[PDB]
């Protein structure tokens, strides 16, 4: 049996989940290094690293 995950709280503090997908890394703290923002999980599985998708696809995505 597994139903359950224990996200660090920097990925999940406390300003509302969300579910998009699956999994998803990078996109608040670092969106600026090599891969900003990626998302894993099903039906989609994609990373934009470009200034477009790190500034229009990295701010409304969970961060400030």
């Amino acid at each position: 049996l597994q139903d359950e995950v224990g996200a660090p709280p920097a990925l999940s503090a406390e300003e509302g989940v969300m579910e998009t997908r699956a999994e998803c890394r990078q996109g608040l703290l670092p969106c600026k290094d090599n891969k900003c923002y990626c998302c894993i999980g099903g039906g989609t599985r994609q990373c934009y690293a470009t200034l477009a998708e790190c500034r229009h696809a990295c701010l409304p995505l969970n961060t400030n």
